[PDB]
């Protein structure tokens, strides 16, 4: 089997991407944030505290003839951005772009933190990291990809995120029309539960490539590119007036600037992020200070190849017995 679904930016900055997902019988369609940095499929629901729901579409398990309470199971998750959610668990039928999994754990939120309530466009998350990170207790549950893998034509999914435009998540096949050149594959460590890999270096604009190993994660659920402070300083030093602002929480730059591109290495290959992809607009409405799309990872503990990086590439998440990642230009 295969599946193919379009993913759409939630706003004009590409702060996140939502993908329609069918849950239950008859289908209830919710727009979920596909997140290769986590491993829970959770949804706003009929059980979510009413004051914490503000415009989202909810899953109502009592209206699904295939929903079954997973007795005794609870879940609770906290994300790197400080947000969180928790609740109980049903199993139900879940379909993405024509690919159907029966018995998928659908984690129903009883509580969500303020940032989720405040984002009316995201109805939940669909985790695509390794199932060892799934938070369901006392019986850990598998991701949608893990449940579907055996049935797929090939045990892979691909992320093709658009810049200020829709893109595609495919399951079970590699669309050879969606990229240019060849796909360069690189080794993955699953030791932390992430799609964790080592970039071979970077360049800023037209500058020379610096060969240096950068361990990080391919994370569709993170908006920006988070890299070591040395790398980030080298980037922003090429933008007149750019500075790190503690009060804003990262590098900002004059909105009048033309940003240089940023290149990252995948083995001997190179992925070029155009400068425009690094502009996240005014820090506040009307400001002439703009927020940068490349930021320091120094306070995280891990480097994150988030959407800013991934959207410049066609990315293969290869879930073979030994997982690997593939990157192609497009």
């Amino acid at each position: 089997s295969t599946g193919s679904a379009t993913t759409t930016p939630i706003d004009s900055l590409d702060d996140a991407y939502i993908t329609p997902v069918q849950i239950g019988t008859p289908a209830q369609t919710l727009n979920l944030d596909f997140d290769t940095g986590s491993s829970d499929l959770w949804v706003f629901s009929s059980e979510t505290t009413a004051s914490e729901v503000d415009g989202q579409t909810i899953y109502t398990p009592s209206k699904s003839t295939t929903a079954k309470l997973l007795s005794g199971a609870t879940w609770s998750i906290s994300y790197g951005d400080g947000s969180s959610s928790s609740g109980d668990v049903y199993t139900d039928t879940v379909s993405v772009g024509g690919l159907t999994v029966t018995g998928q754990a659908v984690e129903s939120a009883k509580k969500v933190s303020s940032s989720f309530t405040e984002d009316s466009t995201i109805d939940g998350l669909l985790g695509l990291a390794f199932s060892t990170l799934n938070t369901v207790s006392p019986t850990q549950q598998k991701t949608f990809f893990d449940n579907a893998k055996a049935s797929l034509d090939s045990p892979v999914f691909t992320a093709d995120l658009g810049y200020h435009a829709p893109g595609t998540y495919n399951f079970g096949f590699i669309d050879t029309t969606a990229y240019t050149g060849s796909i360069t594959y690189t080794a993955v460590s699953t030791k932390q539960g992430f799609w964790e890999w080592t970039s071979t270096g970077y360049a800023v604009g037209s500058g020379t490539f610096k060969s240096t190993s950068i361990d990080g994660i391919a994370d569709t659920g993170t908006t920006l590119l988070y890299l070591p402070a040395t790398v980030v300083s080298a980037y922003w030093a090429q933008v007149s007036g750019a500075k790190s602002s503690s009060s804003v929480g990262g590098y900002v730059f004059p909105c009048s600037a033309t940003l240089p591109s940023f290149t990252f290495g995948v083995g001997s290959a190179r992925i070029v992020i155009p400068g425009d992809y690094i502009d996240f607009g005014p820090i506040s409405t009307g400001s002439s200070s703009c927020f940068g799309g490349i930021q320091s990872s120094a306070g995280i503990g891990i480097n994150i190849f988030g959407d800013v990086a991934l959207k410049a590439a066609f990315v293969v998440f290869n879930g073979a017995t030994t997982p690997t990642l593939g990157f192609a230009s497009k």
